[PDB]
């Protein structure tokens, strides 16, 4: 399936509600349903990359696009003091959905270590 | 100063020792001196971007490249059970050096929230 056969694929296809911050032809930014900071959103590709460890070399621009979109969305949402960007891979990464997604968290002090 | 004037610029220019994992024309991977997991490295651009919030639109490919290099390095270092990627921005992000750097952490279960 297209956008893939995860819940994020459902969100991409508008089959399920999410709180959308930004969209383009490549990617989708939306507020995380289980926020871990006063602001917490995801930026996800429209193309179904299951996990960063299977991303291809020619996905490079796409992956950077998620970070560029993430930073623009953070600024638009008033995260002047900063934020943290997180991509989780696999079991040890605490990856929760098998669709690549870039977390963006702020509106509070993020701590170290990052989990 | 190619590489900037931060300690990371010194590492780029070989003026100071670091434990280098990978190098190309665009970026440098090396181990973090204060590791927060059994495996903990940084992938930094050679171009001096002070922080992700000042990255430009045309830095998109570069930014993805750090993630592609980060994932290749995590595989080469045997993180086959997974890992976490982190970029810190600003005060709330806990950003320690004003040069963009992608943390890559694994070799243990990463926890949620990510700080």
């Amino acid at each position: 399936r297209p956008g893939g056969d995860t819940i994020f694929g459902k969100i991409i296809r508008k089959e399920i509600p999410a709180k959308i911050i930004f969209e383009d032809d490549r990617c989708l930014a939306f507020h995380d349903i289980s926020p871990q900071a006063p602001t917490h959103f995801l930026v996800i590709p429209k193309k179904h990359i299951s996990q960063i460890s299977v991303a291809e070399d020619d996905d490079e621009s796409l992956l950077g696009h998620l970070m560029i979109v993430g930073k623009k969305c953070a600024a638009d949402l008033g995260l002047n003091k900063g934020y943290r960007m997180v991509v989780n891979e696999g079991s040890d990464g605490g990856q929760s959905v098998y669709h690549v997604h870039l977390h963006v968290l702020g509106g509070r002090q993020m701590h170290w270590p990052p989990g």
